[PDB]
């Protein structure tokens, strides 16, 4: 069993992935996705998530006081807290492995300006607390790589849901002038194989040669 | 204005791309999205966009055929087509200031185990093609990469508009007994940013040291 709650001021942002879950998998009890409204947790008529950054400059931080009473009701001993941010550590396919056997994942999503730190420090201090980004990019808000970092964990749990890989063919063998190559079509088994390899090693140098050094 | 259309056999799956700033982008006319069916290109009973790959493997291949017409009805020369793909050139900002000056912009998300590679070959002969990977990590489909590439782009749009940034704080000045760092608070204008550069160093080589020149943990 896997619950994954998600703290949003889009919470509409989420509700395709939730829709996309078999039935089978709740039913089993294998995976529950909760979405929250940050708004939710509030102190004033105008709902104020967000103020002005201590020290100046543009943009808005978000509140302290507001994330801090959305985690103390979301989150647990046993949670881990995700925080999606263009500043943090590299989400790879290893931190989707070690995160895919969590029993509660929260993901905190704010503006790309960043949650006043204060959140994330007073909640180490109680839980196991993770600042990700999913690459080398800024996005506005933390919702788009939330919807990454849950794709990329679920698939990996059973039943929910190096070189780079070479080129794929299917039906028909001719197509717009270009031929299936001919070497997969051969029955010789050991030879595609090291086709294969050889295509995956020419794409990798190609396009990530950062993964051969 | 740009225009990008979308490509997916999930159209509901791009439905994200209606809320926060690309929501805003298209209702102040700056871009047009625009999502199709791949389906609507099928002729057959079972609408079969996907067959048995060649040469063996695990799962299914998306076929030629239906890409190549979808991709001939929503392409012109002038379009810059983006597959997204694990086997991509890496996606970066470098990436997303260049596509943020493109008129055309059409996203083909492939699932199961990709897009037969005749397609982009194909399309290749008449536009420019870029096959992009977000990260190091594996989807089940194009689509959560498609809303990436569409928010790290839209952000950089005109009429919208290194290092990690440091922490950053707001009011109140303590909170549960945590104080905001004295000198944000010192309206020294040099001491400030020399803080915030100095936490932005600290951060990068500690979470990103790659970016400063240092192996990796
Ligand atoms: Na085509
Ligand atoms: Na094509």
């Amino acid at each position: 069993s896997m619950k994954i709650d998600v703290v949003t001021i889009f919470p509409e942002y989420l509700q395709p992935v939730r829709q996309s879950l078999p039935g089978k998998a709740i039913d089993a009890g294998l995976v529950d996705v909760a979405v929250h409204d940050l708004r939710r947790w509030t102190h004033d008529v105008h709902k104020s998530v967000d103020d002005s950054p201590y020290g100046g400059g543009p943009g808005m931080v978000m509140k302290p006081t507001v994330w801090g009473d959305a985690l103390d009701e979301i989150c647990t001993s046993e949670t881990l807290l995700v925080v999606p941010t263009p500043a943090g550590y590299p989400f790879t396919q290893e931190t989707a492995w070690q995160w895919s056997t969590e029993d509660h994942l929260v993901i905190a999503c704010g503006r790309y300006e960043g949650i006043d730190q204060r959140v994330a420090d007073d909640a180490a201090t109680r839980m196991r607390v993770r600042e990700v980004s999913i690459g080398d990019y800024v996005l506005n808000g933390g919702e788009a790589a939330a919807l990454v970092i849950i794709e990329a964990v679920l698939r990996l749990v059973p039943g929910v849901l190096s070189l780079l890989e070479g080129p794929s063919y299917t039906r028909p063998p001719s197509w717009r002038g270009m031929d299936v190559p001919p070497v997969l079509l051969s029955g010789d088994h050991a030879k595609i194989a090291a086709w294969r390899a050889e295509q995956s090693r020419q794409r990798t140098i190609e396009r990530r040669p950062d993964l051969l050094g």
